[PDB]
């Protein structure tokens, strides 16, 4: 509202009210706190990532995004949720104060800014971008299949229309390739979580193929760490495993591109809940949900601080 202390972080909003939250928290915490413009959306909206650093130069990070689906409400209110939390504990928790004092932290908040607006204004179950495919009426690409990583294999459609089309070629949506130009600029991502909903699982590679990654013990072992931590607040149950085995085939994905790209702690969560809500999830829901995944990502930040 007129400061993040007075913001209601139990209720749904609009790409509007967010992006101000943005300029509030950075007004309120201007040694810790950044908001970097990584690129504009299809319609030409800015697209925001906020960087959370206690100094240094280059300090090895960790990525968080939400929101890559418009529809998944839960994520982008969990995003929101997540950039108080750190203001609030840093300085203050000893466990994520360690964190923060040798990573940094970018979290992108609203990942499909054109799809969150278009949720608000016209359907609320849109899932892709609003990019415009020539030869075709219909609009968007699935930003989650537009990924380097077995683009347009099985796992993703190529009709236009899909709710799972994987545009003329990889990296086409601009919402994607930002990220990808942040990434590799950056160059010393150590963790990219992708955060969706719902189904509560935690994922790591790959999605596009049955072939196990290199790093699967670790990762699997570390997946039910996090999922153990999540659950010792509510009770709330996780599965995890590879995207593959874990949910469906899924090609051009996120995480199978971070990975790829030399990012081990590359991981995708479902947030609550199993179906009964779905996407349309009680707002009553959106601070146990971020509080509980917090866990899970303390554990992974953990980890990674912890084997660099
Ligand atoms: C319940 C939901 C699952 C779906 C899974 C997701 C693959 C797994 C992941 O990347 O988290 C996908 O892009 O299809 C999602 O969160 O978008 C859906 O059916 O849209
Ligand atoms: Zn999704």
């Amino acid at each position: 509202a007129r400061s993040t202390d007075t913001f209601n972080y139990a209720t749904y909003h609009t790409l509007e009210e967010i992006y101000d939250f943005l300029d509030l928290l950075v007004a309120e915490n201007p040694h810790l706190v950044s908001k970097i413009q990584i690129g504009n959306t299809y319609e030409g909206r800015p697209i925001y990532v906020l960087k959370f650093s206690t100094g240094g130069s280059k300090r090895p990070a960790i990525w968080i995004d939400t929101g890559i689906h418009s529809r998944e409400w839960v994520t982008q209110a969990s995003g929101v949720w997540f950039a108080k939390k750190i203001t609030q504990d840093y300085g203050q928790d000893a466990a994520f104060t360690a964190i923060l004092d040798t990573l940094d932290i970018f979290l992108e908040i609203v990942t499909n800014p054109d799809g969150f607006a278009f949720t608000h204004s016209t359907n609320r179950m849109w899932r892709k971008t609003r990019s415009h495919t020539a030869g075709s009426l219909c609009i968007g690409v699935d930003p989650n299949r537009n990924w380097d990583a077995g683009f347009g294999l099985s796992g993703a459609s190529s009709n236009p229309c899909s709710e799972t089309y994987h545009g003329k070629f990889a990296n086409s949506e601009v919402e994607v390739k930002s990220i990808v130009d942040f990434v590799k600029d950056h160059g010393n991502i150590k963790a990219f979580i992708s955060i969706h909903s719902y189904s509560q699982l935690l994922m790591y590679p790959y999605g596009y193929k049955t072939e196990p990654v290199p790093d699967q013990d670790e990762l699997d072992q570390l997946s039910k760490a996090a999922v153990t931590a999540l659950a010792s607040l509510y009770g709330t149950k996780f599965n995890y495993g590879s995207i593959i085995k874990a949910i469906y085939q899924a090609s051009g994905s996120t995480i199978d591109w971070t990975y790829s790209q030399g990012i081990k702690y590359s991981f995708t969560f479902e947030l609550r809940d199993t179906g009964r809500y779905g996407f349309l999830l009680p707002a009553s829901q959106i601070i146990p949900t971020a509080k509980e995944t917090w866990l899970a990502l303390l554990t992974i930040m953990e980890h990674t601080l912890n084997h660099p």
